[PDB]
């Protein structure tokens, strides 16, 4: 079997990506934040707070016929930017752009933090990274992905995040009209439970390539680009203006700036990120100090290839017994 689903910016800043999946018999489609840096797929349901709903659709378990409380099972996460949802489980169908999983874990929040609440366009997320970072106790579950693998034609899913504009999640089948020249394949590391690999390097503009290992997670859930401070400086020193802010909480630019591209090294090839990919707009409404997509790591303790760097690839999570990640450009 095979799935292709379009996801979409969730703003003009691509601060997020939604994705449609039906949930239940009958279906309830909700727009959820497909998330390869966490492995719990969790929704907005008839059992949130009420006071934390604010616009998003919900999953009610009691209107599908399919759907079975898991007895005894509760979840709780906490992601990297603070926020964080709890709740209860049931097992139910799920299908993503035609692709269908049956008895899938659907993790139903009774509480979310204020931005999750704040976010009226996301209903919640589904978790690609590995089933071993899953939150659900006493029993542990696995992901869409995990549930779904050995009926894939291949063994993978792809991940073609578009600029300012609708891209694309395939489950099973790699499209070759997707992407230019060839795909790159890359060592992963399961160990901390995330699509873990090691970058060769970097470069800034038109500037030679620094050859470098940069270790870090490929995270469709993360917008931007979470790098060691060296390269971050190295970066923002090319743009006249540019400063960390500590009041702001990052690398700030004036809005007037046209900024340079980054290139990373995957293997011997290169990914660039265009200039533009890099704003990210003013701090505030009106404001000429805008704020920047690629930011130090420092205190995070993991480098983030999040969004800024995954949208200016083909990406392919191969899901073998043995995992790789592949870069291609586009």
């Amino acid at each position: 079997s095979t799935g292709s689903a379009t996801t979409t910016p969730i703003d003009s800043l691509d601060d997020a990506y939604i994705t449609p999946v039906q949930i239940g018999t009958p279906a309830q489609t909700l727009n959820l934040d497909f998330d390869t840096g966490s492995s719990d797929l969790w929704v907005f349901s008839s059992e949130t707070t009420a006071s934390e709903v604010d616009g998003q659709t919900i999953y009610t378990p009691s209107k599908s016929t399919t759907a079975k409380l898991l007895s005894g099972a509760t979840w709780s996460i906490s992601y990297g930017d603070g926020s964080s949802s709890s709740g209860d489980v049931y097992t139910d169908t799920v299908s993503v752009g035609g692709l269908t999983v049956t008895g899938q874990a659907v993790e139903s929040a009774k509480k979310v933090s204020s931005s999750f609440t704040e976010d009226s366009t996301i209903d919640g997320l589904l978790g690609l990274a590995f089933s071993t970072l899953n939150t659900v106790s006493p029993t542990q579950q696995k992901t869409f992905f995990d549930n779904a693998k050995a009926s894939l034609d291949s063994p993978v899913f792809t991940a073609d995040l578009g600029y300012h504009a609708p891209g694309t999640y395939n489950f099973g089948f790699i499209d070759t009209t997707a992407y230019t020249g060839s795909i790159t394949y890359t060592a992963v590391s399961t160990k901390q439970g995330f699509w873990e690999w090691t970058s060769t390097g970097y470069a800034v503009g038109s500037g030679t390539f620094k050859s470098t290992s940069i270790d870090g997670i490929a995270d469709t859930g993360t917008t931007l680009l979470y790098l060691p401070a060296t390269v971050v400086s190295a970066y923002w020193a090319q743009v006249s203006g540019a400063k960390s802010s500590s009041s702001v909480g990052g690398y700030v630019f004036p809005c007037s700036a046209t900024l340079p591209s980054f290139t990373f090294g995957v293997g011997s090839a290169r990914i660039v990120i265009p200039g533009d990919y890099i704003d990210f707009g003013p701090i505030s409404t009106g404001s000429s100090s805008c704020f920047g997509g690629i930011q130090s790591s420092a205190g995070i303790g993991i480098n983030i290839f999040g969004d800024v760097a995954l949208k200016a690839a083909f990406v392919v999570f191969n899901g073998a017994t043995t995992p790789t990640l592949g870069f291609a450009s586009k």
